[PDB]
């Protein structure tokens, strides 16, 4: 895989969104873009809070992405804007690229990405442009629209700077750029955007990356329906406690079954190290981690440490003051996902007379598990799982980081429209609810 991004020349009159992109451009800039570049969202099928810890995952890239009008400027100087209103324009010049987390503000995340591919080719100096950003993904909904905001603002920045990286090395960059933010996540969403292939839908593995192509079934329709629960990964902790609670869970892991547990950062290592299966690996975790909370205190005693250590050594910012930490569920969420998933797949790769009520349990699983387990569902996903279900739902399940957002669901051919109805009419009463394939991933469009 060294493949690079593609380059689509484009006549922008036949392309809508683009000519009108090209027109807001010229009249906030004065001028026309050199060139455009779109990273499409994604749906995680399954295999939802295992990518952080080294697990493979299924998604696929949906169709909605965002889309940004990039115009070269000789100065230090980038400018920022966007065609939704509630994004406020945004400039700077410095080379010291600084990102608040704070507050992250949408030109953040372009930020990120931007910084990312500097760094990458050891730039110092700000790359100059002017720029439209343009996104047609639900915000803070499970869908992704940071790493898509993310990957596209690198893919601009590389362009720019016109200097070459694969698919891959673009997702890795990306992946860890994005922390920038503030959030510990795990590399799905820029691999994916950045991976992605129309039609088909991927395995993404880690270390290394690694993206396989997955039939998805024959009958039925993948469903996105949006709870309506806005969720900011970056304006919430939840997200990097869960991250910090399995790094733990993985170290604990360790030291029992006797392992050098200093070096353990996730929860897939120790499933390495040990070489046995998933399931195995569930049977350990149901000896090593007692069920009951763990504490700061008593974390450290277990693994001979100083608080100071945990605090230091360790822990997250926004994780410091932590009293409970999960590691039983959390890592009992992890290693079943895990197993769920590379099942999924190979389902997928059989075509079994029963093949969507399978893959529509295990979906239902994954659900449950992060419900239940993993804690990162809500009570509007909760019951929008449920309609859904109600309805012609093969399979329900909350998507993306969870406690809000979307949720995906394989509704049979048939009973789409009603689901659509039902769903619609129960929950609701295109944006909302609505279809999905298997869409393509980041590309570059020059007008020619
Ligand atoms: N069109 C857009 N323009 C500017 N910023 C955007 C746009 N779409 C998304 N964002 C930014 O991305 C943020 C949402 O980030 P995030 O919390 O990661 O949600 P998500 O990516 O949709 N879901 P998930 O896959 O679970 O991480 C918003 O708060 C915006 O700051
Ligand atoms: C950018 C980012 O952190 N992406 C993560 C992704 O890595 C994965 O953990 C997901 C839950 O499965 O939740 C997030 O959106
Ligand atoms: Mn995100």
């Amino acid at each position: 895989a060294t493949e690079s991004p593609a380059t689509r020349r484009v006549q922008v009159a036949e392309h809508p969104r683009l000519l009108k992109l090209k027109e807001m451009f010229n009249s906030k800039f004065g001028s026309i873009p050199k060139f455009y570049v779109r990273a499409p969202g994604r749906v995680n099928i399954i295999g939802e809070h295992i990518d952080y810890c080294g697990y493979s995952v299924l998604p696929m890239a949906v169709e909605q992405d965002v889309l940004i009008a990039v115009e070269p400027v000789k100065t230090y100087a980038l400018q920022l804007a966007n065609t939704n209103p509630l994004y406020p324009d945004f400039s700077t010049s410095a080379n010291n690229i600084q990102i608040d987390k704070t507050k992250p503000l949408w030109h953040n995340y372009f930020l990120c990405g931007l910084k990312g591919i500097q760094e990458h080719f050891g730039l110092s100096n700000l790359t100059g442009m002017n720029c439209l950003v343009d996104g047609n993904i639900p915000p803070s909904s499970g869908l992704s629209s940071s790493s898509a905001l993310v990957c596209c603002a690198g893919l601009v920045t590389l362009t720019v700077l016109g200097r070459n990286l694969s698919k891959v090395e673009l997702a890795e960059i990306c992946a860890k750029s994005e922390r920038y933010i503030g959030t510990e996540g795990g590399g799905m969403d820029q691999s994916i955007s950045f991976l992605a292939e129309e039609g088909t839908a991927k395995l993404i593995e880690f270390s290394p990356l690694r993206a396989t192509d997955v039939k998805l079934p024959s009958g039925a329709v993948f469903v996105i329906a949006n709870s309506c629960v806005e969720m900011n990964k970056a304006a919430t902790s939840h997200f990097n406690i869960r991250v910090m609670e399995c790094r733990l869970a993985a170290k604990l892991l360790a030291k029992y079954k006797s392992l050098q547990w200093d070096k353990v950062l996730r929860l897939e290592e120790v499933q390495a190290k040990l070489g046995i299966s998933l399931e195995e690996m569930l049977l350990v975790t149901e000896d090593a981690l007692h069920p009951e909370p763990y504490n700061p205190e008593e974390i450290c005693r277990c693994l001979g440490i100083s608080l100071e250590e945990l605090r230091t050594q360790i822990l997250s910012p926004n994780t410091q003051d932590v009293l409970i930490f999960k590691l039983y569920q959390r890592a009992k969420h992890v290693y079943s996902e895990a197993a769920r998933v590379l099942q999924f797949k190979k389902i997928c790769e059989e075509a079994p007379e029963n093949m969507v009520q399978l893959l529509g349990e295990l979906m239902n699983q994954s659900h449950m598990s992060c419900r239940d387990m993993y804690e990162c569902s809500c009570p509007e996903l909760d019951q929008l799982v449920d309609i859904c279900r109600k309805f012609g739902a093969q399979g329900s399940r909350l998507t993306g980081a969870g406690w809000g957002g979307c949720t995906v669901s394989m509704v049979p051919a048939d009973k789409l429209p009603s689901f659509l109805a039902n769903v619609h009419k129960a929950y609701y009463q295109k944006q909302s609810l609505f279809a999905t394939k298997p869409g393509g991933g980041a590309l570059v469009l020059l007008e020619a």
